[PDB]
């Protein structure tokens, strides 16, 4: 038996651990261990987003997960969408606990620009937010930009290739969130010694209507990865629309970082 | 075509509106309207159950749903497990808004004993709590008893016939809850003129391992229904294990109350 790995999965803003409900048993049936982190004010986390005023607070449950791992264990750390940012923040704190970072339809930040740089770049050219509701919350850390996805926007731009049941599930579980773009723009740049030292790969869906191909190529061109994997027919929510094919991708990454 | 109906679906303790993610699109594909309510401190409500101290506070979202219906609209109101108690409370308030009550693997209270009667009976009888964690919380009006299911318990007694993904999903979303036994013990009896005036039917799963088949006849003997429907092969979480058969049962019920 090839030795198996421990996958740590990190969800996107406005969602929670639940998004991995299809992928997690597939990985576990193949012998791997899986930890699906619930970030602050996400999923069933008892805080509202208004109480989570910085990206460091938002990311704390991932940092805690990594901190709690036994000596010398290393994980395959998978960041989805805004979870690319969380996993970068984590890699700058515990680089030696991460075998490889997996940027799944994710923001891939660099070590040259402020950490908000790839978000700011997408936000400028994003296309329609549809029925998404924007709001502000003033805090001792400044003003937080909040959003709550609207259902037409979800259907059209996130879930377009997902079974109707997954879309209904998401309608019942998605929450108001934030991309923390203000807090990120004033944070120290990610380090070359921490984050920059960790192996990375990028997994993209061919039909992601949120993170388009040319934008991904721009991010990778600014900050290279070791390999790129494509999931044909995937929407942005690829763990919901193509979980088997996502399994196949992760399995191929796990064989590549054997030992 | 047949006249379609508005189904209001009420989940069980420790769960939320998400449980209905397979059934809702089935009902909606057939032309019906569906509202899946989220009870207080349930699902993604960022309020802990400790803050909700009374069954009336718990049930408020359901009450609000019915109050918001336009004048003369009537619904088929479906309560699952503890949701049986919520639908009875609602029927004592708005009996004329309810075409029929559907007790789905549910507690069916009577109008003779104190409202906690059927819950107290089940707690005396039931020996399989397993790794469920029981606890108390003191309020200004007395002890409030709480529970958080354990995952071994869930698998053995609630989800044993569900796809593994549904179990994984429940593990990521279940929460500490309450059956409000003390509060319900102090409450006035349900009335004949409200709750007892409403049409009611029972839908049971043939392999319910928490609400046993005999306990169901005992409840229906204490308080009769118009009709009992049986879903063959269902576990307790029958909207997850046998959603198409549950859809069949509710479509038969809707045909029976041609509105
Ligand atoms: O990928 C996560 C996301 C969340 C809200 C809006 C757009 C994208
Ligand atoms: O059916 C709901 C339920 C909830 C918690 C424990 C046991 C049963
Ligand atoms: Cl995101
Ligand atoms: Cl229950």
């Amino acid at each position: 038996m090839e030795r198996k790995h421990h996958f740590v999965l990190v969800h996107n803003a406005c969602h929670g651990a639940w998004i991995w409900y299809k992928l997690k048993p597939l990985l576990e049936s193949a012998g791997h261990r899986v930890t699906a982190v619930e970030l602050a004010a996400s999923g069933i986390d008892p805080r509202p987003i208004q109480a989570v005023e910085t990206v460091d607070e938002y990311s704390k449950p991932l940092i805690e997960t990594l901190k709690s791992l036994p000596e010398n264990e290393e994980v395959i750390l998978v960041g989805f969408s805004f979870g690319g940012i969380n996993i970068a923040l984590a890699a700058d704190i515990f680089p030696a606990k991460i075998k490889v970072l997996v940027f799944l339809n994710a923001f891939l930040p660099d070590t040259t620009h402020v950490p908000s740089h790839v978000l700011d770049k997408l936000m400028e050219m994003f296309g329609g937010w549809g029925d998404t509701e924007f709001s502000s919350h003033e805090t001792r850390n400044g003003t937080m930009s909040l959003l709550k996805m609207g259902p037409k926007f979800m259907k059209a731009r996130l879930y377009q290739n997902c079974p109707i049941e997954d879309y209904e599930l998401a309608k019942m579980l998605h929450r108001q969130g934030s991309f923390f773009t203000e807090d990120l723009s004033k944070k120290e740049k990610f380090s070359e010694e921490g984050y920059g030292s960790v192996q990375r790969v990028y997994v993209m869906s061919s039909e992601d209507k949120i993170i388009p191909c040319d934008f991904i190529r721009w991010m990778i061109d600014n900050f290279n990865v070791s390999k790129v994997y494509e999931i044909d027919g995937g929407d942005h929510m690829v763990m919901l629309s193509k979980p088997q094919k996502l399994f196949d991708s992760l399995s191929a990454i796990a064989t590549d970082y054997m030992g």
